[PDB]
């Protein structure tokens, strides 16, 4: 019961029993919370509550200090002393934004901007609270119960009355009992069991719900500059493939931290695994959020940096398949790829955090705890798409409070910009330029004249809310028989739903455009299927276009973007 004000360090005794984290708040802090929210439970060694008994008065403002206890207005004796008087609560020792970060429902983008604006304390108070939140809604949802096993990739299934059915999207993934985790896809529903298993009719499944642990480190340590690179040992033979990275590399040696946006296909991978070359005995941890990113990172080195000097951090809840060409949990080889969720306690001398875009700010204090290093590089594009929000449902998050990294973006620039995209037909590249990198993006490759852009709004129908339009799956059917180069095309939408049509109709391989990031196909067909703020958001918008090497069709809903893409125009 004794701890550090969340706001201004101070020790207390006070936490508050209101808020779902139960911060410590010095006498000061602990009053400006309970006189002006619906937080009122004062917590000590022992609950301000009435001591009298069968007295239910545990407002704070309703109770005194009567010698050693706290009695309310009906039960103090003659000499007591109210516990909540000028600016303070009593306590040993002896915030607006405080007060709406622990009262938020976290389903408004405000509450979300307001925990990227904030102090540093707050931010991590913010995240902890979010997270909880986020967690204990899980507990919310209907139970899905195995009705009849048609094969072993597609079920139907029984729901819970009274209690809603959640989005069967890859993005819930479900734990089925303990048999494993098992994700869905939308009368016949496809489940892929993360672990092998004859499904079983009676056996159920319901949502992870993970405890949320306590933060201590900073979204981000406090910024230091050298004079001269630090604790790092540069080559003077480095690689002429790398030799574009250098000035950038010994920037990454003067500063504690460091900040690279590379919009799509301007050479982050390359920039990192060029780091470890620059800086050939720096121990170096390569993280991100997703196993994808950290596999992307993994291919990348496989190529340039000695394997034997590499290791992949599997968690032994191995959830999806991952990279199998270096050691596997070897934690003291030089170079260690890890998912954040899984990283060790460890220290380096260079930190890579990767597609800092999906990075929350619970993500970016959980790095700072785990790995301590001579130089954080925090890679990736505030253009492109953030973590997904599941209580988020009014208001759009901005790139600027998708964390403290992207806030920097965003604000005072990052460090280092890879300025030309070297994957993308000239026509992409000119597009996402202008809408969301300023101009500042050039193109490497010229124009495919393989780009092509059709303005047709077609018609749409809901599988519940994830979007379907057959409509524009017709056009682009009749659009593969007269390009039958385009038959090796990845079909791309916004929607689960469309893409699961698309698949059926067309027989391309699919992706969503959220899982569509980070990586590059010859040709790519998008359909956005509708135009709401999902569908039309710049940033999705923007990796959906920018996933292609050769050529794109572009079937637009919205008329803003379909007259932005600097693409020819098809009819029909
Ligand atoms: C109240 S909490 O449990 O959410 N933690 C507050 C966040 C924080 C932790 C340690 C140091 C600075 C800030
Ligand atoms: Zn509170
Ligand atoms: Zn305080
Ligand atoms: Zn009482």
């Amino acid at each position: 019961a004794v701890g550090a004000c969340v706001l201004c360090n101070s020790q207390t005794s006070l936490r508050c029993g209101a808020c779902i984290r139960r911060p410590f708040l010095c006498c000061k802090c602990c009053y400006d919370h309970v006189i002006s929210t619906s937080h009122k439970l004062v917590l000590s060694v022992n609950p301000y509550v009435c001591n009298a008994p069968g007295c239910d008065v545990t407002d704070v403002t309703q109770l005194y200090l009567g010698g050693m206890s706290y009695y309310c207005k009906s039960h103090k004796p003659p000499i007591s002393f109210p516990l909540c008087a000028n600016g303070q609560v009593f306590g040993l020792y002896k915030v607006t934004d405080f007060n709406a970060i622990a009262t938020c429902d976290w389903t408004n983008a405000g509450d979300y901007i307001l925990a990227n604006t904030c102090t540093e304390r707050l931010k991590l108070f913010a995240a902890e609270t979010l997270k909880a939140t986020e967690e204990t809604f899980k507990l919310s949802y209907g139970i899905a119960t195995v009705r009849e096993v048609l094969s072993d990739r597609e079920l139907h299934l029984s729901w819970e009355v009274g209690k809603p059915r959640p989005p069967l999207n890859r993005n819930y993934v479900f734990t089925g009992y303990q048999i494993g985790e098992y994700t869905f896809e939308k009368d016949a529903v496809v489940y892929r069991g993360t672990t092998t298993y004859k499904l079983n009719v009676g056996d159920y499944f319901v949502l992870t719900s993970h405890t949320v642990m306590p933060l201590s480190a900073p979204t981000l340590v406090p910024q230091e500059h050298y004079v001269r690179i630090t604790g790092l040992y540069p080559t003077l033979n480095i690689s002429d493939e790398f030799s574009s990275n250098v000035a950038n590399y010994q920037k990454v040696g003067m500063q504690k931290y460091s900040t690279l946006q590379g919009p799509p296909g301007t050479g982050k991978s390359h920039f990192a695994i060029g780091l470890a070359l620059y800086y050939p005995s720096a121990r170096i941890v390569y993280t991100a959020c997703s196993h994808a990113a950290v596999d992307a990172l993994c291919e990348k080195a496989l190529k340039y940096l000695p394997i034997d000097k590499c290791s992949r951090i599997i968690p032994a809840r191995a959830r999806v398949e991952c990279f199998d060409k270096f050691k596997v949990n070897s934690t003291l080889e030089q170079y260690v790829f890890c998912t954040v969720n899984a990283l060790p306690e460890t220290t380096a001398d260079i930190v890579v955090f990767d597609e800092i875009s999906m990075a929350t700010n619970y993500d970016l204090s959980v790095v700072n705890a785990r790995l301590r290093a001579k130089h954080y590089v925090y890679i990736g594009d505030p253009a492109q798409l953030p973590a997904p929000r599941t209580l988020l449902t009014k208001g759009t998050l901005e790139p600027e409070y998708f964390n403290s990294v992207c806030r920097l973006m965003k604000t005072i620039g990052p460090d280092m910009f890879l300025g030309t995209c070297r994957r993308c037909p000239a026509e992409i590249v000119d597009t996402v330029s202008a809408l969301v990198y300023d101009n500042k993006l050039k193109a490497h490759k010229d124009k495919s004249a393989q780009c092509f852009k059709m303005f047709y709004k077609g018609v749409i129908t809901h599988d519940v809310s994830s979007a379907i339009n057959r409509p524009q799956i017709g056009v682009v059917r009749e659009f593969l028989t007269r390009n039958p180069a385009w038959r090796k095309a990845v079909f791309i939408s916004p929607y689960n739903s469309q893409n699961a049509v698309a698949s059926k109709i067309l027989g391309l391989p699919t992706q969503t455009v959220d899982s569509s990031q980070g990586s590059e196909y010859d040709y790519v067909i998008f359909t956005q299927t509708t135009e709401t703020a999902h569908s039309c958001n710049v940033n999705r918008f923007n990796v959906a276009i920018t996933r292609a090497k050769v050529g794109i069709l572009c079937i637009m809903s919205d008329r803003d973007l379909y007259d932005k893409l600097q693409f020819t125009s098809l009819e029909i």
